[PDB]
DNA sequence: AAAAAAAAAAAAAAAAAAAAAAAAAAAAAAAAAA
DNA sequence: TTTTTTTTTTTTTTTTTTTTTTTTTTTTTTTTTT
């Protein structure tokens, strides 16, 4: 009965056969499991009986139930009875159970008693490990706090927790309570032997059943490993340091040869060793000042070591861990000082601790074996496969996250700037990852900008937040300034998102840092004034710069569309407060600061809305009227206010006026192109102006006498008669057409050459500003006249003019449409362009450096506007290419990149020509040092040999120029400039070479036959040939200096 | 005013070369939801 | 304060077609004979 059992147990705890058999009878047939309990508080059949009861239970279910569970072990570990067949049952349900509130309760007591088991029994060790190893496929994928034990807010799963309890429980100090030392060190040898012997059958069977399916078996070593780590960190685990130990090893061997795996393998063990490496070296770097024990401070660890012990029976002894790690110090244990401990301690015998367990560590293994962890890193970094690099990076990202001092080596130096210039998309983004966790990176910036236009977004977008960062961080004005300018080249781009972020990052820290002070002073005399020397200065230095500055600036800012109105009057308060600031810079100042400042000004005035009031012109006055290059940005700044602003004093018209009006003969022609647009400006506010046609009228009657002759102070004023005619009265004749007449009149061949050049120069400005006038018969042909005249200086003039008015009219073109929203409810130039090409082109090829760079600019910007058929013009870049000037090739090769990115069709259509023009341009300008320049095919070449299929089509349009010229400096030249081409594979070597050969033989039989320039062509073949052997089925299979030798000739 | 054979020009079928699309797989980070 | 599902990037596997040739076939009109 219940009634009957409750008070036999109650008399059995209080006083604490037939009865065992009456439970056991009971079991075999809520009763049973209370009978169960008392028999086993009272103590084979009589246990072969209940463990079958809670085997049944058990099967059944997968507080009255857990007292037999909770009895059970204590019976375990006190009573040694059980036979073998009885214990094989109970740890295998056991195993069974642990795997797969109340549950966790269960599971902590089948854990309890299989270490009870383990313990009791020392002749059953590898049958429990081997049991508790067939179920690692029950292990959880994910680590969720659910179905986890603890021991600190750490999470340990059971499996591991079970394992390292059952591994330490070894407690061979045990052993020396129950006893010359002699016996003692066998047990301890053979017990350390044992353990492992048992680790490394762990360590090899995780390892095996890992490797035997890598892919969806992770998991199983996946938790371990990372829980090795979690666990290493407490000195109530030492047996744990083991663990890892002998894991570590296992993974080294990994990449160890003859130990080929597939890849997938080799990326997951190189993030274990990698997690592994990065947990033992943050173990090494927190500890004392003097932790060297190398095997070679001795005195007082021991003092260490026991201070640790004694804190870890105190706090938690869990006697298991405290007894293994009195097995530890055997090893430790076993001079004078060192015997006179161990005789003590076997007398006996018979925050601050956390960095003190790290401290005897250094001594085993697991902190040793740091090293070759990072030879093996160093190794797998110069690996081909893409993913290894990758995962080593990251494994040496996290490892640098610990120190950050790790960069001092040059092994890791040699490293990342060798990967930063060559890599792929992740391993560059894992390198700027590494970079940009370490404190420093300023001494890789140039090398991080250097991949600012990558393909992969990924890499732009991270490039574009370290620019950030080091704009946000850093306070040299040159690193901020190659950092802003590399931001500002970001606004322009294939995706939405990264344009969108350069250009909210920018107005954050250009508009919005100023606006975040909001009219607080003491704060505004620094930021504003560092943010406007940061615009002067992106306003130079590459130009392209200053283009993308103005977009910013003018369909960015300025346009109500694009954003709201509430975030439109904050742009504009700052704008003209820093309007406002650097006007008064340049009034307190008034050096290239001065010149950017004034830039800087010059396109704020510019832009389509006019920041600057009639406060700033009468700052700007006093030295507008007192007499270097300041009255040039000043007159821009002027006639860029004036054709917005109005309601100017009378008085103050009339004075600039006449300051104007005074200093017109002094100033050179550099600025009057903007004086006289500022005059007619000025005039227009002030009506009844006929001053301004007075003036006009004295500078025309000065002139009249010299156009009666033609049939120091003629140049000024034929310059200023120009400027009158191009920019005041634009309604019995008109003005303009009286000076285009008069400079018809001027550009006679018997007039002098320095006048008609100075004349057909106005002529052409006078035509630029107005077109019509290009329609006129007589200056077409004297343009043309000029053009076919072979004249050196007359022709320049012009293509400079054509170049101005190229560049004013497409300025004016991009600001008629810009960025705009069109809702669907609501030819000069190119003739010009087109007619003259021919001659531009010819003139391209000079050999003086100003006419060249004058016409290469042209020509350039011809290009890039689209005015002609590039096809015209592409060998004529690819001759500059023959140009020995560095600068001329440079941009050559710039113009040519553009080129070819938008048109590379007609780019290979066209490379024939242009190798041809090329060589002819060589053996013409230097008619001894031809075959000394040989630096342009290679160039090409490499233009063009960044594509899969743009080898091979390279190397067939080779082919073509080599058969088509099979004339002797061409040779010379063509043969020079083939010896210095890498070439992609062999076959087209070894193809090369058999036609060389053939060329060459046949030269011979042709000297044979029959004269210095045959034989000088043979020798010149014979010795590319020598040259190319020289340096580097057969055909399917091979499918996978030179200078001085041809001079040495003669 | 009658018949056969050969100069061919299009119109499909193969033998690859080559340039991207679909589709896991893996990290890495950010917005819900207990 | 943790786990959950989106959203974003390369990576690798095949799997697509879009080419560029080389073949054979088919039919067309012009040469040959009465």
């Amino acid at each position: 009965t219940t009634n009957c059992l409750t008070k036999l147990q109650m008399t059995i705890k209080n006083i604490t056969l037939l009865r065992l058999l009456d439970v056991m009878v009971c079991n075999i047939k809520r009763y049973i499991a209370l009978l169960s309990t008392i028999v086993l508080f009272n103590i084979e059949s009589y246990i072969m009986e209940p463990v079958n009861f809670l085997s049944d239970l058990i099967e059944s279910l997968k507080d009255t139930f857990q007292e037999a569970l909770e009895l059970l072990p204590k019976y375990i570990r006190n009573g040694p009875f059980l036979d073998d067949n009885v214990t094989a049952k109970l740890v295998y349900i056991f195993s069974d159970l642990l795997m797969n509130s109340f549950w966790d309760n269960v599971k902590r007591i089948s854990s309890d008693i299989l270490v009870s088991l383990f313990g009791s029994f020392d002749q059953q060790r590898g049958f429990i490990i081997e049991e508790l190893l067939s179920h690692i496929e029950k292990l959880p994928t994910k680590r969720i706090q659910k179905k986890l034990r603890k021991v600190q807010n750490i999470y340990i799963t059971d499996f591991t927790f079970t394992l390292m309890s059952m591994l330490e429980n070894i407690n061979c100090y045990s052993f020396c309570n129950q006893m010359n030392i002699d016996l003692l060190k066998n047990e301890y040898k053979k017990q350390e032997e044992f353990l492992f012997n048992i680790v490394e059958h762990i360590n090899d069977t995780i390892l095996e059943r890992f490797f035997k399916n890598p892919s969806a078996l992770r998991y199983v070593i996946d938790n371990f490993v990372q829980d090795l780590l979690l666990l290493i960190s407490s000195p109530q685990w030492p047996v744990t340091e083991k663990i890892l130990s002998s894991l570590l090893k296992r993974l080294l061997s990994v990449y160890s040869p003859s130990m080929q795996v597939s890849a997938n393998i080799e990326t997951i063990c190189l993030q274990l060793i990698g997690n592994i490496g990065s947990t033992i070296f943050d173990i090494k770097c927190s500890t004392r000042d003097h932790e060297d024990n190398n095997l070679i401070t001795l005195p007082h660890f021991f003092k260490s070591f026991e201070e640790c012990i004694a804190y870890n029976e105190t706090i938690k002894c869990r006697r298991s861990a405290t007894r293994f790690l009195w097995n530890l110090r055997l090893g430790t244990i076993l001079i004078i000082t060192v015997d006179n401990e161990l005789k003590k301690i076997l007398e006996q015998i018979k925050s601050t601790i956390k960095l003190d367990y790290f401290s005897i560590l250094h001594a085993f293994e697991l902190l040793n074996l740091y090293d070759p962890y990072l030879k093996l890193i160093l190794s797998l970094l110069a690996k081909d496969k893409i993913k290894l690099r990758s995962t080593a990076i990251k494994c040496l990202s996290m490892l640098a996250s610990k120190d950050k001092v790790i960069l001092s080596n040059p092994m890791v130096k040699e490293t990342i700037h060798r990967r930063l210039n060559d890599s792929s998309a992740s391993v560059k983004d894992a390198i700027l990852d590494l970079v940009s966790i370490n404190s420093s990176y300023f001494e890789f910036y140039q090398q991080i900008n250097n991949n600012y236009n990558d393909d992969s977004i990924m890499v732009r977008k991270h490039v574009l937040r370290i620019n950030e960062k080091m704009y946000d961080e850093t306070n040299d004005i040159v690193t901020k300034v190659y950092v802003i300018a590399r931001i500002l080249m970001k606004i322009e781009d294939e995706e939405d998102n990264i344009i969108d972020m350069a250009r909210l990052i920018l107005l954050n820290r250009w508009i919005l840092k100023v606006h975040e002070v909001l009219d607080q002073p003491e704060k505004l005399k620094e930021i504003s004034s560092s943010v406007l020397l940061v615009m002067s200065r992106v306003a130079i230095m590459n130009e392209k710069c200053s283009q993308l500055f103005d977009l910013f600036l003018n369909f960015y800012l300025l346009n109500k569309e694009a954003h709201s109105k509430e975030a439109y009057d904050k742009i504009t308060h700052v704008l003209t407060i820093l309007t406002d600031f650097l006007v008064q810079k340049i009034v307190e100042l008034n050096i290239v600061d001065k010149q950017n400042f004034l830039n800087l000004l010059a396109k704020f005035a510019d832009s389509t809305v006019s920041f600057l009031t009639k406060d700033h012109i009468t700052a700007l006055y006093p030295y507008m009227v007192s007499d270097s290059d300041f009255h040039y940005y000043i007159l821009q700044v002027f006639r860029c206010t004036f054709e917005k602003l109005a309601n100017f004093k009378q008085k103050f018209l009339y004075d600039l006026e006449t300051t104007l009006l005074s200093r017109l003969p002094k100033m050179n022609v550099r600025e009057i192109d903007e004086a006289m647009p500022l005059i007619w400006s000025v005039a227009t506010h002030r009506h009844d102006t006929a001053r301004v046609a007075k003036a006009c009228s004295s500078c025309l009657s000065h002139l009249h006498p010299y156009i009666n002759k033609a049939n120091g102070k003629l140049q000024r004023l034929i310059y200023l008669s120009t400027g009158f005619a191009r920019f005041c009265f634009p309604k019995g004749e008109t003005l303009y057409e009286h000076i285009t007449k008069c400079l018809l009149v001027l550009s006679k061949d018997k007039i002098t050459h320095v006048i008609r050049r100075v004349a057909v120069k106005n002529l052409t400005k006078l035509c630029g500003n107005h077109p019509k006038l290009f329609n006129s018969r007589h200056v077409l042909h004297l343009l043309d006249k000029e053009f076919q005249s072979d004249q050196l200086d007359i022709k320049l003039v012009i293509l400079e003019s054509l170049y101005d008015l190229f560049l004013l009219e497409e300025r004016k073109s991009v600001r008629n449409t810009g960025v705009n929203s069109t809702l669907s409810s609501n030819g000069v130039c190119s003739a010009l362009a087109t007619r003259f090409l021919d001659n531009i082109l010819q003139l391209c090829l000079l050999r003086d450096l100003k006419n060249s760079l004058v016409a290469i600019r042209l020509l350039k910007l011809i290009l890039k506007f689209g005015y002609t058929n590039p096809s015209h013009s592409i060998p004529t870049v690819i001759a500059l290419f023959a140009s020995t000037s560095q600068y001329i090739r440079h941009v050559a090769y710039e113009l040519l990149e553009d080129l070819f990115e938008k048109y590379e069709t007609l780019v290979f259509s066209s490379l024939s020509r242009g190798v041809t023009k090329a060589i002819h341009y060589s053996i013409h300008t230097d008619e001894k040092y031809y075959y000394k320049h040989d630096h342009f095919l290679s160039l090409l070449e490499k233009l063009c040999g960044t594509g899969k299929k743009n080898g091979p089509k390279f190397f067939k349009v080779l082919k073509r120029i080599m058969q088509s010229y099979l004339v002797q400096k061409s040779i010379f030249v063509l043969c020079t400039n083939i010896s210095n081409i890498t070439f992609v594979s062999q076959y087209d070597l070894v193809s090369l070479l058999k036609t060389i050969d053939l060329t060459t033989d046949r030269l011979k039989e042709v000297i044979m036959d029959e004269l210095s320039g045959i034989i000088l062509i043979q020798l010149s073949l014979q010795d590319l040939g020598t040259y190319l052997l020289h340096l580097y089925e057969s055909e399917l299979k091979n499918k996978q200096f030179s200078a001085q030798l041809e001079n040495i000739e003669q």
